[PDB]
């Protein structure tokens, strides 16, 4: 095995051990226990968020979808008066509602100085694809009443990255204008692939062990029975959906199981002539930036804010 | 170690073939016999050049610019009208010790042919006979000469492996000399920074695993070319210097996903972004260091297109 990456701050090295301590025990398919565990995990990261960042949050309903609107406590910045971001939370498509959503929205709202509308989308296994696309699209449609499409960004982490990419295709199915920019962080509209799922240990490899091929679909209940050929569901595997993608930020830890898929999606975006940016944080795991107590998380929030700042329009609307 | 993984499932059949040939073509131990080592890599580079000539149609001329030997590589069809007032400078790889001649054409030919541009590949001074900053001086002298014919904004500089390191160092040397900075650079599989992070362990540059506890990595590049240069020389290690990083031109960083240089390139890209520099990073999952010297796979053609696309979007056009 490996020492921690020698690029990491002392604070990140501490976070790595806290991450290890916070890892889930085996649930053996007990969704109730699993949801309760991750509820507490997300509530814990929320407390850390609130210590670092000063925000105000309000509940709203937009086109019959529950959202939380997250803003810097004293107001959005003049630079971002006519912009908004939609956040789509992660949580394996089965949890993350409420505190998980605030944990992704608060650091970006506070770092960029922008309104973040985080969507309480329908979750699996009770709901299945394309429920979350429909929900995010309904919110987007409502926000178009106030903000130019060029000035709206959509981002999310892990499952939320996947749903962000699927929401783009659903928006185009509905005949609405595409968003100004997206962030598909730690996940996008494509299966995990390449080397990283083996290195990250999501699939066993090594002495005494037969390493299997990887799946061509995402294994989640959310995607049960959706075909590989559905370009709306898996747009980053489709040369057709890819060309219509808006400017995209892809960001992951270097040890994240999603990283090989993101580097491929970035190559495909570039060949399609789509503006895209990829950043990797060596040594860090999946969805590392839910832990705000390290310079590397603040840096990630700065890269997300800078990508939206440089790609979204400014004009009212 | 990667040997426990299957080939990346992203790879074309052609690339899986290349990876088997790459492993089979790996060098034996030379034990400080530099003459034998150079002969082995002369053969390797000649072999790749044969492959390049099958795929691409170019013409090469020798020239001397400011007392430095170059080869000027152009598409056999001619430079596109779009690229009439552009030029790229190539700085070859080869561990700072070999690669001169055929190794330089192996890097220049695919880019000249793919972009439709003239590439000047520099026959710079090698280690261990010559030491830093000899290669920076050579590349700067070439750049100086090309400024007589092309606007700085229309000149790119790129190189692979040791040549990616030297391209970054040449940029700081050009600045030191008071010349205008180049329009864009490609620091491929290497830049002005030591190797760092996880990737040198994963690639086996430092022995790694069960029962053998991994040593720290050096904060310096180990090559004889760089021996005695301090970590604090910002001109030698610019991507660890906030000052030289801010002055970098738009930069492409590209590597194989299994390349020992990956982790350093991802950090350099974060630093360039924080410094406000236009940079772009691409990683080819499953592929090793300097993978695009083997042209017989879709992934290599795809790399050449990304390099051509980066320069086509970042360099100026006007005479
Ligand atoms: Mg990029």
């Amino acid at each position: 095995w490996l020492p921690p990456s020698n690029q990491l701050s002392p604070e990140a090295r501490s976070v790595l051990d806290r991450m290890d301590a916070a890892k889930a025990p085996e649930f053996n398919g007990d969704l109730v226990r699993q949801r309760a565990f991750y509820q507490q995990f997300n509530d814990d990261r929320l407390v850390e968020m609130r210590r670092v960042f000063r925000t105000r949050e309000r509940h709203e309903t937009l086109n019959a979808v529950h959202v939380q609107v997250v803003e810097p406590a004293d107001g959005v910045s003049a630079r971002n008066r006519d912009r908004v971001l939609i956040n789509v939370h992660g949580g394996a498509f089965m949890w993350g509602a409420g505190s998980g959503a605030l944990v992704e929205a608060i650091p970006i709202a506070a770092t960029m100085g922008v309104s973040v509308v985080t969507v309480d989308y329908r979750l699996a296994p009770e709901n299945r694809y394309p429920a979350a696309s429909e929900d995010v699209t309904a919110v987007y449609r409502a926000l178009l009443e106030r903000y130019p499409a060029a000035n709206i960004g959509i981002f999310g982490s892990s499952a939320g990255g996947v749903i962000t990419a699927q929401a783009v295709t659903w928006i185009r199915r509905e005949g609405l204008p595409r968003p100004g920019a997206i962030g598909t962080l730690c996940g996008t509209g494509a299966p995990y692939s390449g080397d990283s799922p083996y290195l990250a240990g999501v699939v066993p490899v090594g002495p005494g062990v037969k390493a299997p091929p990887l799946p061509g679909l995402l294994p989640t209940a959310y995607m049960e029975g959706v075909g590989a050929d559905d370009a709306r569901a898996y747009p980053l595997t489709s040369d057709a959906e890819t060309v219509f993608m808006p400017p995209t930020l892809l960001l992951a830890g270097g040890r994240d199981f999603a990283v090989s898929a993101l580097s491929l999606a970035h190559r495909r975006l570039a060949r399609a002539g789509v503006d895209s940016e990829l950043h990797l944080f060596d040594g860090l795991p999946h969805a590392f930036f839910v832990w705000p107590d390290m310079p590397e998380s603040l840096e990630a929030y700065a890269l997300i804010a800078g990508f939206f700042d440089s790609r979204l329009g400014l004009t009212p609307s």
